[PDB]
This record gives structure tokens, sequence and C-alpha cells, in this order.
């Protein structure tokens, strides 16, 4: 166990490096983006996750920045950050020291998925509500995850506390500037995004969150497809054919069009015979073609589907009480304060 000692900068305080050392270093994730390690901090003896990434060098790392601003109880925390290396031309490697969380909605989904069962609705609420709330947070700052997917929804089992991770493909959408295109993922990219948009809002994250809720309600991605265009061929078969009235609102210079003129089969039949009325409705007001027609994270939190969480007797399947689900800050209420008369129930404080 080599006690690796480095120079780190508190992603929380100002900018004043102090020696931090760790150990137990063990890889736990490698791929598309990052080489997420796992380690014990020689001091607190705590658990953490080091997210090793290539440091642009000639430019400023966006992930590190967006990460330093944040500080929401439902978004993996940035403890420290330090640099590493390799060789050749000496590409620098940025190290993000973060809060170690175990499972994920992904690993959790792939589990009930091979048990022909499904995530009990009460858990779905706790996970989704907590996700939508984190969204409500970053978005209030104009930041867009642009990659809300089951894989980046970390979740601590014995707490049912979901923290959003991987802010790599996340950028701050500013109005009056076209964003190219490249981003998000396969099963969780939005329609406008497949129609190659460029003036798309944060509403895209709502669409990715929308899917995840649909997937958790079916035990399989709702809009499969490995090919973008082929994917839409599937979205339509579910939601229905997108009118010029819609394709227009989606923004596209698609002055033309020619796709599967299929007549949709109601959300009451897409979801298994048991899906409760509201979890279906919430999904309907989530998965819509018109970007400016979808629920806003804040409103999503206040969808009837999460009432059970606003009930004085919310019994947590684990035993101990449910996560701090109401400490809404003025910032998260930013988009529509009035909804505080719904989000913070009559028995809440702090
Ligand atoms: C094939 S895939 O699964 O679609 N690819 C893929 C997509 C997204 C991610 C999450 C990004 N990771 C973090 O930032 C990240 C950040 C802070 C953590 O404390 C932490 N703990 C994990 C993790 C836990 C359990 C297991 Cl079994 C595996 C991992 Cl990696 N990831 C993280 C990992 C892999």
């Amino acid at each position: 166990s080599k006690v690796t000692t480095v120079v780190a900068t508190p992603g929380q305080g100002p900018d004043r490096p102090q020696e931090v050392s760790y150990t137990d270093t063990k890889v736990i994730g490698n791929g598309s983006f990052g080489v997420v390690y796992q380690a014990k901090l020689c001091d607190s003896g705590e658990l953490v996750a080091i997210k090793k990434v290539l440091q642009d060098k000639r430019f400023k790392n966006r992930e590190l920045q967006i990460m330093r601003k944040l500080d929401h109880c439902n978004i993996v925390r940035l403890r420290y950050f330090f640099y590493s290396s390799g060789e050749k031309k000496d590409e620098v490697y940025l190290n993000l020291v973060l809060d170690y969380v175990p499972e994920t909605v992904y690993r959790v989904a792939r589990h009930y998925s091979r048990a022909k069962q499904t995530l009990p609705v009460i858990y779905v609420k706790l996970y989704m509500y907590q996700l939508f709330r984190s969204l409500a947070y970053i978005h209030s700052f104009g930041i867009c995850h642009r990659d809300i997917k089951p894989q980046n929804l970390l979740l601590d089992p014995d707490t049912a506390v979901l923290k959003l991770c991987d802010f790599g493909s996340a950028k701050q959408l500013v109005r009056g500037e076209p964003n190219v295109s490249y981003i998000c993922s396969r099963y969780y990219r939005a329609p406008e995004l497949i129609f190659g948009a460029t003036d798309y809002t944060s509403s895209i994250d709502v669409w990715s969150a929308g899917c995840v809720l649909a997937e958790l309600l079916l035990g399989q991605p709702i809009f499969p497809g490995d090919s973008g265009v082929d994917q839409l061929v599937e979205i339509i078969k579910v939601l229905g054919t997108p009118t010029r009235e819609q394709i227009r609102e989606m923004n596209p210079n698609y002055t033309e069009f020619k796709f599967p003129q299929i007549k949709a089969h109601p959300w009451t039949k897409v979801f298994r015979p048991r899906t409760p009325p509201e979890a279906i409705a919430l999904c309907s007001r989530l998965l819509e073609y018109t970007p400016t027609a979808r629920l806003t994270p804040l409103e999503a939190c206040a969808h009837s589907f999460f009432d059970e969480l606003r009930d004085p007797n919310v019994k947590l399947p684990n035993g101990r009480d449910t996560p701090a689900l109401f400490n809404f800050t003025t910032q998260e209420l930013s988009s529509n304060p009035p909804l505080a008369t719904i989000l913070i129930p009559p028995h809440a404080r702090i």
C-alpha cells in the first residue's frame, strides 16, 4: 500500500494548495471518460474516488470549473483536485478527489433487469425526485449536464441518497450562441439533439431524465437503437409521429421531412399493466417533442407522483429516515418560488 502523497487544491476553499496523501488506491472504473479510482485518505481514513482525466493544458478544464462552483447535497462533492502524469509530450492528468458513492441507477437497473422484476415505485420516487432536484440546482446556474443517464446517477444503498456525477460533457449554455452538436449519449439523447439542434435549452436534461424514469418502469431502455436516425425511428413508434408543427418548434432547418407516419399507442399501453397513474403521467409531461413543453426540474419535483415523499410518514425501506428531501435553497426555487408551498410540506424546517 503505497501512501501516495500529492499537492492538492481544495475544490471548495479558495486556491491554496496543501499536501494531501492517500492509499488503497484501486481502479473501479475505466473507459469513455475517466479512470475513476478508489482510495482511503491517510487522514480522515475516509473513502474517496479519484477521477483521472487528461488535462487540456493549452486550455482550461471545463469539468473542473463547473465542478468547483457546485455544492448541492445531491451532487457528488469535490473534495480536492491535483495533477498527475505519464510521458511522451507530457500530457498532464487532472485528478478530481470526490465523495465515494457505491452502486448507481445503472448497476441497480441492470440488477432487477436480470431478475425479471423491477425497482419498487417507492425507490423510483426517491431516486428520480432526488435527480430532478439536482437538475433544478445546476440548471438554475445555466449549467447543463447534457448527459443525464442511469450511469451517472450515483446512489448510496443504505441511504437511498442519489448524487449526480460525471460533469464531463456538461457545459454552461449561454443564450444567443449556437452550441455545435456533439454531446449526451445513445439511449438518452433528446429529439432536437438527433435533429442536430443548436439553440437547445437545458430542457434536454429533462428529456434524458425522462427516459431514465421510463426505463425504470419497463426494465429496458425505451428508445433503443444504435443509430441516431434509426433511434428516432423508435422514439416515434412510442410517442408518435412528430408534426411539422413540432419539428418546427424543435428548431431544425428540416424544411423537409419523411418519416414513419405511425399512429401512437397510448402511454397506458407502453408501460406494464401495473404502472401507477401518476408515474405514467409524470413521464408523459417529461417525454415530449416540444422542448419548451416539458416539465422544468422544479415542477417535476412537485409532480403528484412524489407526494408520497411529502407525506409525514414516508417509511424508508432501509429502516432509517429518508434523505433530506426538502431543504430547498432559494437558488433551486429560483425558477418558480411559489412552488415552495408544494415542495416544502407543512411539517418541514431547515
Ligand atoms: C458501459 S457504461 O457503464 O455505460 N460506462 C460508464 C458510464 C458512467 C460511469 C460513472 C462516472 N463515474 C464517476 O464520475 C464517479 C465519481 C465519484 C464516485 O464516488 C464514483 N463511484 C463510481 C462507481 C461506483 C460503482 C461501480 Cl461498480 C463503478 C463506478 Cl465507475 N463512479 C464514480 C462509469 C462507466
